[PDB]
């Protein structure tokens, strides 16, 4: 890949949908305001940090309980 | 787990929206502290207080 200190592309090209609340560590919100996709998922079985759609149904919970 | 230790004990209080290059909301419903911020400046993580009225501001956006 483009080392970030020079990609201009936004860091999340595509996101995916079928990812369960249960299987997820964290999700990173990044602040990037130019771009459609800030919600990376860090996973609990496989370690692997997958972009995902910010209208999947158990984010907004999620989230809003976090702050409660 | 009894064993089990809460990533966040502590928070900050001042942090601010700018300083900050992403939030990780921790998928641990059971601690009172799920909110890290990666600084920019320190790179260091830091817990947050999730109390920020900014922190709400910074997620709705990120749902839009
Ligand atoms: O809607 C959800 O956020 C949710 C629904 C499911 O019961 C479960 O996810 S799953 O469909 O991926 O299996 C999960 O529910 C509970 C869950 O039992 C625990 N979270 S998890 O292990 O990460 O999945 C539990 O401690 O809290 C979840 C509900 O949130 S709550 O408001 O803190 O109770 O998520
Ligand atoms: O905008 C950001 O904050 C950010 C963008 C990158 O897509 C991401 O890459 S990474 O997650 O694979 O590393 C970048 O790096 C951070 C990341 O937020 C965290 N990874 S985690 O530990 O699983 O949460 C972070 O804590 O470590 C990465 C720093 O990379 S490094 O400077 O090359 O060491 O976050």
């Amino acid at each position: 890949m483009k080392p970030v200190s020079l990609s201009y592309r936004c860091p999340c090209r595509f996101f995916e949908s079928h990812i369960a609340r249960a299987n997820v560590k964290h999700l990173k919100i990044l602040n990037t305001p130019n771009c459609a996709l800030q919600i990376v998922a860090r996973l609990k079985n496989n370690n692997r940090q997958v972009c995902i759609d910010p209208k999947l149904k158990w984010i907004q919970e999620y989230l809003e309980k976090a702050l409660n």
